[PDB]
């Protein structure tokens, strides 16, 4: 893993201490050949809550193009979930324009849907 | 004034529907030979109010080059302001990255800095 990157099981993972919109953390993520971070176990999960803290923070996690998909091809419905009860809802009452296209771990770790525009940390991830 | 827009005391008005960061407005409005609302009275204060309701929305107010300035030039020390109680305060615990550099109107009307990135409505102005 590079200078500043955590090791977790065969993983490298990149916080952020500042936030961006989900498009801008995407290509950032790519920017150092990694992705916005995916999430395939609860040991994955629980790993990534621990170094967040109760912050809303985006994952490699979308349907803004129609299905729910993982950045890097991972497949939804077969894979890992941990949405917030009630979520996702693609809520359009935020008034902002839309419903909710990007997925965040909230305050307890669970997801939710949200605006995609929103400055948000978030996670990189590289395999090894 | 244009259609979609609102006169109101020589000045026509565009109000969004939909959300943009304080820079993406920004250039929505001087892409109208606009420019994000200057407010220089009570009557313009309440005017905008009555319009846009309790709903957080940028102004053309921000210090992202040091001072306080009014988009179009507009002198801030010798004009109107209508900020919150213990406003403007540059919070930088939101965690996001930076201080707060860009003003909108809050639920009640009074104003509110905040980070730039925040995607809220906003308000296009044009002098008659
Ligand atoms: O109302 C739909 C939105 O709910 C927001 O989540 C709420 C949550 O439902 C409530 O129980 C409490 O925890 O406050 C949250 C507001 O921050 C979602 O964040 C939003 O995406 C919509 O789903
Ligand atoms: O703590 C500094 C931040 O306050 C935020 O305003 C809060 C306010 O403190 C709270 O009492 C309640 O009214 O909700 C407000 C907004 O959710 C400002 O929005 C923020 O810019 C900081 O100044
Ligand atoms: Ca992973
Ligand atoms: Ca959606
Ligand atoms: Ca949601
Ligand atoms: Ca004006
Ligand atoms: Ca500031
Ligand atoms: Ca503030
Ligand atoms: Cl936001």
């Amino acid at each position: 893993c590079p200078v500043n990157w955590v090791e977790h099981e065969r993983s490298c993972y990149w916080f952020s201490r500042s936030g961006k919109a989900w498009a801008d953390a995407d290509n950032y993520c790519r920017l150092e050949d990694a992705h916005l971070v995916v999430v395939t176990s609860w040991e994955e999960q629980k790993f990534v809550q621990h170094h967040i803290g109760p912050v809303n923070t985006w994952m490699g996690l979308h349907d803004q193009n129609g299905p729910w998909k993982w950045v890097d091809g991972t497949d939804y419905e077969t894979g890992f979930k941990n949405w917030r009860p009630e979520q996702p809802d693609d809520w359009y009452g935020h008034g902002l324009g839309g419903g909710e296209d990007c997925a965040h771990f909230t305050d307890d770790g669970r997801w939710n849907d949200d605006v995609c525009q929103r400055p948000y940390r978030w996670v990189c991830e590289t395999e090894l």
